[PDB]
Formats: C-alpha cells, structure tokens, sequence
C-alpha cells in the first residue's frame, strides 16, 4: 500500500496500469458518475485539506485554501462535465471525418506545496473524466495533505464504479523516485507544476509533458482605472492564499498621474509603504542564495518585518516598496510568493508597459499580466497590451489569483491551476490546462472523391452563317470597343472583315493585331497587351485557332493584371483547385469572345493557352478556367477553304484530344459521351473533308463541331502525355502540334494500355487502371470489333484504323520520316523527356509515366517502332 | 556561412534569433507574401531536388519524390494561407475573450533521409507563416538535399520582404551538434521527424518538442471490400517512394473470404508471393543487428532479392510473404520501409482487427492504420475498427501513403508529412502537424460582471381574505389531490380547515401532515414524502413557516426524486448555477403553494429550506430555485392572532434579511429597493404589531407584507454571515432563529462596517467594500441622520435603532441572558464557528470571515460586548 522505495513504484504502476486498461473500456455515463462522486467527496472536504495543508505546509491561511479546494472541485464539474471525451467527438459526414478520442494512458502528478489539495483535486478529477490514471509525486512539505486529497477522491470514485488503484501516490517522496518515475516506460505524460528546474526535468524525461513554469505579474494601472477597485483587487489577490497562489500580482506599474492617489489608497487600506531601511531590509530577506527565501513563502505580511528586523500591524495586508530598478540586482522584483509588492513609477502607458514587459521579461516570462484601465473606452490600450506583453493571459480589470484560474471574473476562460506559459516558459501548451490535453484524438479519414466539373463558355454557337448572328447578340448588345487578334493569312484573305463587317454598321471601335505567327512567343503576348493598353477595348476578340486563340486569352490577362509574371502563371501545379498562383478574376474590363478556323485545336472551349518562354523554346502550357473564352464561337464557313495538311493535323490533334480523355484519370460522365461523338465523327467524316474538301462540306462542318466537341471533354478531363511530349518535340524541332500528336498516339495507347503499369497517378475516383478496358469501350463504339472479342483485339484494331487514318491523310509512319535527324534526336531526346514529366498536362495520364519510358516511346517513334514494354 | 563546428552554431543561432525578432513585427500581407514566394521557388524545383535526393540519399525514386516535394507546397499552401495566424483569431466580445497568436520563436528541424526535401519544404514554409523561423539538423545521407530545399527557400522569401538569415541549415551533422542544438537555449522548440530515438530524444533535451515516431501500418480486408482497388491502392502505396514513405502499408491482414482472390490479384498486377526458400531468404536480410537492414530501405522489389539472393522479374512492384506469425519473431512484420508487404490470414473481421492491432502494437504504435471494405453499409465495422485500434488515423479505403498525408484522398484532414503518432508512440500532439502547433496562443481577459437574477414564485398574492381568492384561483382550476403540510398548533386550532374547507367544497382529496415542530428534522421529512408516496398528490401546500414550509418544499423533493440523498443535496456551494448537485426539474408531480402564518421567514418566497441532520444536529440551509413555492401566498388573517414573541422574533429576522441583504454581495438595484421599503415598515409598524397586536392589523399587517418582502431581496441577494452561525448557534442551543439573529446583528454590523478589512469575498460585481457606505444608505432612508453626518454616526445611529427596537420587544441584550451557560458555550463555540464558515449563507458576505472573527463576535454576544477589532 505504501510507498517510499523504487520498486514498490514498479509495482504500484503495474496495478495502476491495469486499472486503466480496464478503465479505458467504461462509457460516458459510467464516468459522468465517477465524475461526479469525486467532486462532492472533494466539495464536503473543503475545509479538512484546507486544514492538513497549513499543519503541513506551513504557509497557506485556511480560509483561502478552502476556495480553492472548492474552486478545484465545483469549478472544474460545471465546465468538463459536458465535454463529450469517450469517443465520437464530432462526425463530419458529407466528408469522412470522425474524432473518436480515445486517452492516453496514465499519468505523473507533480505537486507543489503551494497548492497541493487543489492542484491534487484538480489533476485527480480531470484525469477521470478523460478515462486516464495517475500518479502523485508530491512536494516533502506537503505529501500528507495532496496524498489524502487523492484517497478522498478514490475511495469516492471506486465506490461510484471504478477500479480500487486506479489512482496512486507517494508517500515518502524523493528525486530518486521521482526521476524513477517520470523516466518509467509504462507512464505515458507528465502533467506537471512548479516552476523552473520542474518543467525543465519534466520534458527532459524523455516523455511528453504539460509542466508548468511560472514567475511574475506584472500590473499596470493608467491614468484611465478605476483606482479604487485596482487597488482592493491587488490585495484580493496578493493577500488571497498569501500570495503563495501562482500569478499573484508581484509588480503593479502606476503612471505619474495617479501615482500619488494609489500610493494612498495602498496605505489607507493596509499598505505599509516601506519608505527607507525598512525597505532595504525587507529586499535583503527575499532573496537568499540567489533565490527566495524559502521560509517567507506564502506568510503573512507582519510575519515578514519580523524576519526583517522591523515590524508593522498585524493587520497590514501587504508590504510595499517603491523602487525604479527593474532589473535582477532587485530582488523586490523576481516572483516572490509572499504578500509583498512592488510598486514602481512610469510617466505614461507606453513607458509602462515597456517596463512591465521588461520584468516579466526575467522570471515570470510567459505566465500572465494584468491591466487597470477603461476596459471599454480604451480598447486601443488593450489592443497595445496584448499585442506587447508576450503571457498567456492577459487580465483587463480582473485580479490575477482569481482570474487567472478562471471562472470567476471571466468566462470563456477554462478553469484551471497547472497555468501554461507558453514556450516562452519552456511549455508547449499556452493555455490553461484542461482536459482536452489528456486526450489522444485519432481521425477516421473515409475515402472521399474528389469533386469535378463540367464548366465551359456560356454561348457556344455552332452552324454555318453563326458570326453575325452572335456578334450582334451579345457583343453589340452591349460592348463597345474591339481587339481583333488574329494571324496573317486571316487578316490579308478577308477572314477579319467578315467580322469588323459586323461591328463596324453599329457603334465600335475596331483594332487588328495579327503579328501572331504559329506557336506564339511571350514577345508576341507583350506587344499585344502593350496594345491592349493602349486601345483600351471593352471587348477582345480571336480568329483562327492556337496561336491566336492561345496568345488572345493570355493578352487577356496582361491587360487585366500586368502584374502577372508569366513564370508563376505556368506553374506545374497537382490540383487545378488547389492552385498556387490563383489566376486574377478577369472578366471586367473585358471580355473573350472567341472564333475558330482551325478544327482541332478546340482553345475556343477550353482554358489551355499554349505559349512558349522565347528564352527557352520550351513551350509552356498554363491552364485556368478564368481564361475560357465567355461565348466561344465556331462557324463552318472560316474551314472550308483549308488545305489538305491543316484538316489533317487539326482533325488528328482532335483524336487525341478524345482517345487521352476517355481514357484520362479525370475522366467522368459528363466528358464521356462528348470525347466518343467527337471520337465517331472524326471517324465518318474526317477522310473525306481531307480528299473532297469543301466539295463535302457536310464532312468539313462536323470535324469542325467535333474537334470542339473534344475541347468540351479536355477542358475538364485534361489531357494525357502524348501532348506533354508534343508540345516540348513541336518546339525543340518546331514540328506542327497534330503532327506530333499522330506519331505517339499509336504507341502511347499500348503504353497506357497495360493493367499492370510500373505507377499510378493516385487519383481517388480511379479505383485501378481501367485504360486498356477504357480504349476497348471506343472501339466497340465506333464499330471496329463487334463479335466478342479478346479486349485486346479491339486495341489492335484501333491503332490499325489510326495507322490507316495516318496513311489517308499523308502523315509519315515517324519521325525520322519527318524532317529530324537522329544526330538531333538523340541528343536532346533526354532534356524533353525530362521536361515532359514536367509537363501539366501528364499529370493526368493514368500511368504516370517514368522518365525512362517516354524516352523509350520516343525513340521507338523516330525508328517508326512499336513500344512492348 | 557554413556550419560544421559547435561554435558555428552558437553564431548561427544568434543572427537567426535576430532574424525573428525583426520578423516577428511583421503584419499578414507583409507575410502573405512571404508565403507565396516560398512555395513557388519550392514547387518550380520539384524536379531538381528529387534529383538531388537520390543521388545523395541512394534510396527513393525520382518521379515519386516529386509527388512529394510539390505535395509540400501546393497543398500546404490552399490549406495554411488563410489560416489567420498573426494577431487576433477571435474576438468575442459579449464576452471579453480575445486570442492573438503570438509566435513561439526559432525551431529545431530534424529531417531524415526517407523525406529530406518535402520534410524540410513543409517545415520551413509552415514555419514562415506562424512569422517563426527553423535551424535543419538533416540526415547525413541526405545533407546537401534539404539544405539546397532551404536555400532554394529562403532566397526566395528574402526577395519577398524578409530577413536573411532567418532559415538556417547544419551543412556538415553529427550528434555532438545536434545534441547541442536542441539543448541550446535561445531555442524554444523541437520540430522532429526521424522514428524512435529521435523522439526519444527530442523530449529528453529540455525543451518542448512535436517529434514524431513510427512504424507498422496494419491495413484490412474484409469480405466486404472491392478487392481490386483494394490492390492497386496497396501497390500505389508500397511502390509510393518504394515504401520508403511513412506510413505506408507494410502489413495485410485478408480474412479467408477472399484471401484467394486478393492473393492472385496480388501477383497478376506485380506481386511475387515469397512461397519457399525465397521467403526465409527475404525476411532474413530484412532484419540486421535486431533494426532492418538500413541498405534495403526505399531499393526497388528485383533489388530487394538480389541481397537476399535470388531474383525477380525488373517489373515487379512487391514482395509478399505469406506468413502467420504476428510477433517480434518475425522481421517480415516489423516497419520495414521497403516495399514488401506481409499478407496475413485470418477467419473473420474480428479475428483481424484483432490480429492487426496486435502488430500495430509492436512497433507502430499509434501511427496509422487502414481498412478497406464497403465505406457506405458497414459503418460498424468502421466504428469498430476506429473504436478497436489506437492509431491517430484510421484509413478507409484509402491508401496510406496517400491519405495520411491527407489532402488527396480525403480533405478536412490536414495536410502534412510529420504525422504525429500520439503519446501512444512518445508525442503528444496527437494530429497531422501544422502551423497552428508552431504558435503560442494567449488569451486577453477583461472583468465580466457575473450574471444574476430576480427569480421569484409567479402568483404571489397579498391581503386579508386571499386564501379562498387565490386556491379557487389556480389550485382548484387544475389538480386534485392535496397534501397540506403544517403544524399541531394550527391542525389544532383551526388554520387548516379555513384551507380545506375551501378545497372541499370542489373536487379534492386533502391529506394532511402536522407532525411537524420547530426545527424540522430529515426524519420528520421522510415521514411526509413516505406520506407523499402513499397518497400521490397533485399539488403540495405548507402553512406556518419555518418549519412547514421548510420540510414541505423538501418533502416536494422526496416524492418527486426519492432518490435524492441529503448528504447531496445540502452541499454548500461557491455558486449557485455552477451547482455540482443540480436539482431535479421538480414541477410535475406537484406543485407546492405556500401559505404562511409566521411574518419573518418568508420562505414562501425563496429557495432556501432549513432543515438538521437529525443526526449531528446541524441545520443544513440548502437552497436552490427548483424548490420556489410556485404561487406564494401571503394573508395577514393567520398573524392577527399571534403571540408577542413570534412577532418579534419573526420581524427581528426580517430585519435582518433585509439587512444583510442591502448590503451583501450578490446585491443588486432588484433587490435593494425591497429591501429597504421592508426595512422601513419594519420601522413604522413593527412595535406597534408587537404592544398592541390584532388592536393594530394595519401593522400586524405591513410587517406580514414586509417580511416576505425581504424574501423578494434575500432569495436572490443571499444572506450573510448572521444566519451562517445562527443556524448553528439555535441547533447547539435550541435558541430559535430570530432570536440569534437579533444578538448578533448590533455586532455584525460593525464587523461588516470596515472599509478595511482583512479579506473580501472575490466577486466582480463588489469592486470594493461598500458596507460601511451601504449601511447608512440606509440609516439615511429610515430617518435616523438628515443633517450631514459623518457616515460613522449613521451607522451608531442604526445600531441604537435596533438596541433601541430589540429593548421594546423584550429581546435579552445577550446570550448568557437568554438562557446559555458559559461553561456549555465556551466548550463547543470552536465547533460552531467553524461550523458556520462552512455554511451556505457566509459565502455572501462581504468579508468573508476568518474563523478566528466569528468566534470573537461570538464570545462579544454572550457578554453583551462590541466587536471592535
Ligand atoms: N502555474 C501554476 O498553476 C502554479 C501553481 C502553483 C505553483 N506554481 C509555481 O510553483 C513554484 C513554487 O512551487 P514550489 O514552492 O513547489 O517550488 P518547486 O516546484 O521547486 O518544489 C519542488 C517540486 O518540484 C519537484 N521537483 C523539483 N525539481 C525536480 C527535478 N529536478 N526533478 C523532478 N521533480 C522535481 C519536487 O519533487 C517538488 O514537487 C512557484 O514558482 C509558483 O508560481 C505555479
Ligand atoms: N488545349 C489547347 O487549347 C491546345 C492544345 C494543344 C495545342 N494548342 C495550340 O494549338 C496550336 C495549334 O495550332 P492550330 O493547329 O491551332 O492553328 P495554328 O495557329 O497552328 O495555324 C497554323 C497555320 O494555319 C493557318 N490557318 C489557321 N486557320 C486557317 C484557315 N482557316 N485557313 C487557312 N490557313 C489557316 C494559320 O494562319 C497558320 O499559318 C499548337 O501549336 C498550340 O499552340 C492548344
Ligand atoms: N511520421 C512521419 O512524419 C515520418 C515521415 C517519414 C519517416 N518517418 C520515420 O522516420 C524514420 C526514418 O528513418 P531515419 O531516416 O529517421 O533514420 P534514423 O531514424 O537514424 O534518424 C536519425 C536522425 O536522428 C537525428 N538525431 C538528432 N539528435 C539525435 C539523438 N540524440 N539520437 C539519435 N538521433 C538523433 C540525426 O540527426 C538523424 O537525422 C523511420 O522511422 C520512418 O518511419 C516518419
Ligand atoms: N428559507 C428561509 O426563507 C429562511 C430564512 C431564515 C431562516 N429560516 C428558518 O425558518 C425557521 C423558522 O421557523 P419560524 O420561526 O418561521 O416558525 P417555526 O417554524 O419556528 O414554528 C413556529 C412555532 O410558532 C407557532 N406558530 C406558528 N405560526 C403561528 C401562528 N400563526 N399563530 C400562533 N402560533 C404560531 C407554532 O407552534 C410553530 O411551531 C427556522 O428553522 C429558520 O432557520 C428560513
Ligand atoms: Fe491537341
Ligand atoms: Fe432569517
């Protein structure tokens, strides 16, 4: 039963130990009635401990102690009875989330012999609601009294349907046993109390800790205090327990103005002002060895000039002594627990709290600090008071003995002893200790899927005869100023006055701009906006498709935020939401109306804007949904007059616009029906638009409508790799982009097309590769296999019909084919397989590919080969 | 610059320390930005950096790691940057709470070599949000890594409006440094990372700290699972970084449902199942020297063999051994950071939780944990998972390298590597690590005026003939049966038939109890509530007063809640709503009008209910306003007949519950405007009640009215200290109430009546003591002092009211002349005034008395002295 070795130690943590573990499995109503025994056996000996603590302790006065024991007991029920701490804290479920709180084990009570009942009291009673244990060490001067606080709440508890050793103690302490059992491997937290050289052997245990430092508090009454109340609440708390409480006010910090009135108020009422050797004696007992004597700790005043030398009534509440040293060569300023105070003299607020600031600065760093002032008028004050002092708690009117175990002047404010003072201290808690820090909360994290989109142009507008029916819809109906961006061959042929046709006949201000060329460069992007700024249009306007529908949009920011850095707007991100440089909401100054000559590309729905650096040649493609063009519009009058070639890698750019995002990670629903018609129409329809030509112009219209059809399905399920590589193989050797996209789609899809790939891009909706079963769903689609095949027929019966579709269009079999020589391939083959991996536009490829296998389907292009793996 | 010396660092710190404290002064905008330009220098070197920690590191894989270091930087960033961390978080002002933030300082960055970059990328960048800053003590596998991952952050937040040095970074580590780092004292915390050891010696260093274990991730497969992605998620993981990565799922436990099945689907999709000597082979190089051998970690699967001596095709993904020992004796079970992977067997859900929580146990401890089965139709088994296993993070169907870095798979969990493994592992943090750990919170408390009340019986009615008025008003317009509560003296003689006589008459059933005598005692109330049980009434009446309608208003208890024990329900209090005892809602059975014949008590009124032990004979007033009468009633008929003593005695209470109840504590401008107008009846008619009697019913009247009166002041402005020690006072000695009350007042008043005195009651509505001034309020209201008096004589002048009134009532001067003998006194007054400290009534008055002030008070009322002090 008793313990005063180190092994009754071992063994009384065993049968502590097992206590919990059959504590641990108890519910909430079965605690919420151990909870409560405790507490009345804790309320009803109020005065007993209050009595067995001065007989012990030697310091305390009874009747201060008894609010404490009280406070510890009612206190600390009406605010932790509640607090759901079995399990289910909280359950989000439209997330997954659930906080189930389990505890934490058990516990090391370090005790002071300031407040060793209620500290005890306190510890005890919390530790039960959590469903924990612990274990006592207390303080020698003290160990009767906090060990028979603990039986007085055990044998309540046990008697409420607990266990019989579930809590513990020391009897005959040591440091020996301490250490022993602060350094035990089956305790698991120290929840500590008693200043420096306590909290710094608490954490240095090697366990986690709650240890508690503690030292002045420092007060500061300003011209604009209520000087009455600031002085009763100074004795309230000083004289409240001795002053032996922690926090007590140790330094008040007067301003000139009222310094006088207050030294006053002091005497009248129980101050003893020690004026000269009274006062030198007096800072001569405080501190011994370097420390505070330990025998004048929590005693009364007139108890103190005794040991001074001198005397003073025996009803003097305090002692103090005006002094302007605020350094530690005073020691009337460290935390002396006794009734004295130090008194010192400011010319302003400022000048004040600069100094408290300063002495709380030495010993008492962290804990908390009061202030006197109009708590309601002077809110600027208060501001600049917890904004400088660097405690925990800051107390606007309150005393400090009171307020800072609070319940009492504040709410909101958990009650507590075991006052944390921050890391500023050497604790990292920084906040009144409760319940909430004996706890292990864990988190059940349900898989959730990540949400989605389908967000294009309002006003997409598609037949022959489609521009001035939609111009002069909801651009003249309206706007008032146009930037007409366009190439060359659009503006000479009489493909931008078709359109300024239509403005121009009512009211507009037309501006051109076609020094965009194929693959635009940032050069071209500047001298536009730089254009743009000038005209200052309420409209901008983009014919063809690329370059300008990707320099356009991107103008489009320049002029609404000439701030961007083109280096952040094409940051490689992993989630388009979670984005690190948010586009600029851009829709203001004006808009995007967009058209389209060119059937692939599809940029008229989509935020893709592919732009190159013109310092690296590497071409950068940024993507946003604030830069989609507010009313695309297509029109199958602008392609009928195309060549052969720009129908054929038009259309076979937009075949691989729908084959990567059928197939893609991000793919849903709503992106798969559109890549398929796209994917069907290209298909029936695309050959003969590259033979006939405009003599089949029901053939040059659906390409048209599907490559944009495709930009619906990679506008929100991005694209794959094969265009990570194609735009870096179409810059370092300027090759066309859908001359890119044909020579890798029919080695990127038997790349993509094995169910037992080396990676996996983790995206939560993508339960497992499904893309060699997503390219068969196309296939049978389109009508390639119908009579039950393999799965893996239906792929090579898609890239045969892509090998025949290349050959009908006059694509060359590879690269090589292509105009490249392998003296320029090989040797930058390796710098654009890296730079695709860093590519946007892979991230959603759903191999996430290596390295070292793009290369390999980028070699295997070249020589016209077939990627095996 | 560099740092490969102890001194090195003693410098380093310092220009660091200096960095923060200039850093520290910055706002949210000026930091805002820091933010940023740290994340993108970050997350445009996600490439090189995996580069650089591999070529260094010699473990991990290039395109896993970039997952990683842009992982720490996007999604730190949409989660931290709006996270108000700089000054005030919250402001509630009905209340005076507000929470700043303040910063913790300079940190302590321990980083491994598993996660060099991303470790040291989230760290420094979450560090520069809080306004901290943070020193890397890296792995020396991986120094040049994640010290170039500062570097390439700093110089970036430094071009962004910061210090230049306040990221610092160990270039050449050791322990000796280390060591001496984080037991250097200008730091103030430790930010570790690194599993055991580490943590163990992170705390051990003297400092806080939020280092972080880790092991074992057990993951489960119920038969209710889809065990296809339930695969693929398992391969994600391990191959994730090769395993490398925390958390990740080095052990399965399948039930045999679909063992089968999940073991082929293991080996199709890149899995070689250890059968035979491969096995042995595989878990003997895993574990050298008792720890794992630390060259297998992050090396691909065909490496893994290659060390233990046979080989594998280059594709596979995995090792798994199926094995069935779940112990230390298996290696192929321990947190082997490679990718293989154990597949455990078990019968059913339970037999693996079970089994799963055994290998957690062993060197995972508290880290993570997953399940994979239907996340919608078995929340049970979730519940019993999350229930069942004591890990911070419980995974459904998400993987584990994925989701515990947890803004992927499931949002609302914050993101961050550091995965706190809660003190189950040796941290106490519990939770996915974040800026708001890094971050000293501190909490600005102003005085909050405590709230009270006016809380009264509705329907109170007042004048001669109101009895048949006022039951034919609400009583008999309602219930049925009746329990009328009284006295013999009024049984006897007619007081009670005057009650039923008018209940009668209508349709009730009266039943009543007149073994009532003065001083009521618990056995007495027994007997009425066992009455209470046995005729069930609809409403209760109590006539008399005191004694009836004391025992009545808890006899109304017992028959409502007889399971209310008395111990309990007269637990003195330190407030009365914050009541560790809360009454039962007590209104349902019955009612409790009261009627009242006795002028002073006005217990009809209040909530207070004296009544003794009947076993120690102490009076225990308990109080509480669920036991209000419900419908008072007050008629002067019942009084005209009355004796002279009753009189006196009763309107010699009422004085003084007025009395001390104008100048109490809780008192208010609800409760001081009664009072008074009570206090100067009392004046007016009270002698005349008591010479002339019926001859005056105008005055046997006032005083009837007036002493109930003072219930209104003194049910919601307590009683002082005179009825602390005359309840105590009329049980060790019989004397009735207002007798005592009478003998102590003219010697409690000038006890209360010190501006100085030595304690005060801590209540924040008293700013200061006011008795002195409240006590000739009153004189000044009676007529006692017009002309300009000192505010002493006011008081003199109401004492000689009162030795004035008490002479013309016959009331003794003393106690020794009231029938006390001093042998009988002097040997139990020790007891009594201790006994009166610890009672209910003295926690309101404004001095709270020390037990060696009410014995003198006491002793000076048995000699017919003044208490001077
Ligand atoms: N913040 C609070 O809530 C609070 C409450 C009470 C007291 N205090 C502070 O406590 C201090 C006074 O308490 P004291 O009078 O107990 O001083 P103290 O705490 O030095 O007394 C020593 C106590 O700490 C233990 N202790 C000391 N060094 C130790 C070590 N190296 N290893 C293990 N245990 C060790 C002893 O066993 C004993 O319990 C004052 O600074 C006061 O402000 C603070
Ligand atoms: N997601 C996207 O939005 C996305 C994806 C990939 C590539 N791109 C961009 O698309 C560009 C492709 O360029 P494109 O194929 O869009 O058009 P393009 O701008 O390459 O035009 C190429 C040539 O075709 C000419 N041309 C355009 N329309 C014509 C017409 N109707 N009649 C005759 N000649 C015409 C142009 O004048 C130019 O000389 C790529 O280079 C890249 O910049 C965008
Ligand atoms: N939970 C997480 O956030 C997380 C993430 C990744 C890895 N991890 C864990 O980290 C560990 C990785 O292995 P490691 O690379 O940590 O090897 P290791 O465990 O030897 O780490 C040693 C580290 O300890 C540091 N150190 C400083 N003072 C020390 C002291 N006094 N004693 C010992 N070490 C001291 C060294 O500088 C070195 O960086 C594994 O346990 C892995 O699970 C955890
Ligand atoms: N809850 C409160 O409001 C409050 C406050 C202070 C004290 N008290 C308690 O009230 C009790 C006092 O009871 P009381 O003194 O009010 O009366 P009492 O209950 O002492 O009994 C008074 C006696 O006087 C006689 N009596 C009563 N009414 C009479 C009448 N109308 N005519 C003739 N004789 C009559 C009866 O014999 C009766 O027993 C004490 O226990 C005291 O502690 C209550
Ligand atoms: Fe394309
Ligand atoms: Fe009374």
């Amino acid at each position: 039963m008793a313990v005063t070795n180190v092994a009754e130690l071992n063994a009384l943590v065993e049968r502590v130990k097992k206590a919990q573990r059959e504590y641990a499995s108890f519910t909430q109503e079965q605690v919420d009635k151990i909870f409560r025994a405790a507490a009345l056996a804790a309320a009803d000996a109020r005065i007993p401990l209050a009595k067995m603590a001065v007989a012990e302790s030697g310091m305390g006065i009874v009747e201060d102690k008894v609010i404490k024991n009280h406070f510890a007991s009612e206190y600390i029920y009406n605010a932790y009875k509640d607090e759901k701490t079995c399990g289910v804290l909280s359950e989000d479920d439209t997330f997954g989330t659930i906080t189930i709180a389990e505890p934490i084990g058990i516990i090391c009570g370090i005790v002071p012999t300031t407040n060793p009942t209620s500290t005890a009291i306190f510890k005890s009673l919390i530790s039960l609601k959590t469903r924990n244990a612990i274990i006592f060490s207390p303080h020698p001067r003290a160990k009767d009294a906090t060990n028979k606080a603990a039986d007085i709440v055990l044998q309540a508890a046990i008697a409420a349907g607990a266990p019989k050793d579930l809590i513990g103690w020391i009897d005959q302490p040591s440091v020996e046993l301490s250490n022993a059992l602060m350094h035990h491997p089956d305790i698991n937290l120290i929840l500590a109390t008693g200043g420096p050289g306590m909290v710094k052997a608490a954490y240095s245990s090697g366990k986690p800790a709650i240890g508690v430092g503690a030292g002045n508090t420092p007060v500061v009454i300003d011209e604009t205090a209520d000087i009455k109340r600031a002085v009763a609440s100074v004795l309230m708390s000083k004289t409240f327990d001795n002053g032996v409480i922690c926090a007590s006010e140790q330094s008040v910090v007067v301003v000139d103005s009222v310094y006088d009135a207050v030294r006053e108020r002091f005497a009248t009422h129980g101050g003893y002002l020690l004026q000269g050797k009274e006062l030198k004696a007096v800072q001569d007992v405080i501190l011994k060895n370097g420390a505070l004597n330990a025998a004048i700790v929590g005693q009364p005043a007139y108890k103190i000039a005794e040991l001074a030398g001198f005397s003073v009534p025996e009803n003097t509440k305090i002692l103090i002594g005006e002094v302007t040293v605020v350094d530690e060569s005073e020691p009337f300023a460290h935390e002396k627990l006794s009734p004295t105070l130090a008194m010192y003299r400011a010319k302003d607020f400022e000048d004040a709290v600069e100094k408290a600031e300063k002495l709380v600065a030495m010993g008492g760093i962290g804990h908390t600090s009061c202030l006197y002032t109009d708590q309601d008028n002077q809110p600027a004050r208060v501001s600049y008071f917890g904004q400088k002092m660097k405690t925990a708690r800051i107390l606007i009117n309150t005393p400090a003995s009171q307020g800072g175990i609070g319940d009492l002047y504040n709410f909101k404010l958990a009650p507590s002893l075991t006052l944390g003072c921050g890391s500023w201290g050497g604790n990292s808690i920084s906040e009144n200790v409760g319940p909430k820090h004996l706890i292990n909360k864990k988190t059940v994290a349900k898989r959730a899927e990540n949400m989605l989109w389908h967000k294009l142009p309002k006003s997409i507008y598609f037949r022959r005869g489609s521009l001035p029916i939609a111009l002069d819809e909801v651009i003249t109906d309206g706007h008032k100023r146009a930037l007409i961006v366009t190439d060359r061959f659009l503006f000479n042929n009489g493909y931008a006055d078709q359109i300024t046709s239509v403005l121009k006949a009512a009211g507009v201000e037309t501006e051109v701009f076609f020094e965009v060329e194929a693959d635009p460069t940032l050069s071209i992007v500047r001298k536009g906006a730089e254009l743009a700024n000038s005209f200052k249009p309420d409209v901008i306007i983009a014919l063809g498709g690329g370059s300008p529908m990707d320099a356009a949009k991107i103008m489009w920011v320049m002029y609404e935020h000439p701030e961007t850095h083109f280096e952040e707007l094409a940051l490689r991100f992993m989630d388009i939401r979670k984005r690190i440089y948010k586009f600029p909401k851009m829709g203001v100054k004006a808009k995007m109306i967009a058209v389209t000559t060119t059937s692939g590309t599809g940029s008229e729905v989509t935020p893709f804007a592919v732009v190159t650096d013109d310092a690296t040649g590497q071409k950068y493609p940024l993507a946003d949904y604030a830069l989609t063009p507010d009313m695309a519009i297509v029109d199958a009058n602008l392609v009928m007059d195309m060549p052969k070639s720009l129908c054929a890698f038009g259309g076979l750019d937009a075949v691989t616009h729908a084959m990567e995002a059928y197939v893609s990670v991000l793919a849903s629903e709503f992106s798969d029906g559109q890549a398929l018609q796209a994917l069907k129409l290209l298909k029936e329809y695309l050959p003969a638009s590259y033979h006939e030509g405009s003599k089949n112009p029901v053939a040059r219209e659906r390409v048209h409508s599907a490559a944009t059809i495709a930009g619906i399905a990679f506008a929100n399920a991005f694209l794959g790799v094969c265009h990570s590589m194609a735009h870096k193989l179409g810059s370092q050797f300027h090759i066309p982009h859908g001359l890119a996209n044909a020579l890798l789609i029919c080695n990127v899809i038997r790349y993509n097309a094995n169910d037992n790939p080396t990676k996996q891009t983790a995206f939560s909706q993508y339960d497992r590769p499904q893309a060699r079963r997503r390219y068969a769903e196309i296939a049978d689609h389109l009508g390639l296999s119908a009579p039950g095949d393999r799965t893996a027929a239906k792929i090579e019966k898609l890239l045969a019909w892509l090998e025949t579709l290349k050959a009908e269009l006059g694509i060359p079999k590879s690269i090589r084919e292509a105009g490249v020589q392998e003296a320029d391939f090989l040797a930058n083959v390796d710098k654009l397989s890296e730079d695709a991996f860093d590519d946007q536009c892979t991230g959603a490829n759903p191999r996430y590919p290596l390295i070292s296998e793009l290369k390999q389907i980028l070699l295997d292009t070249y020589y016209g080969r077939d990627y095996v793996e």
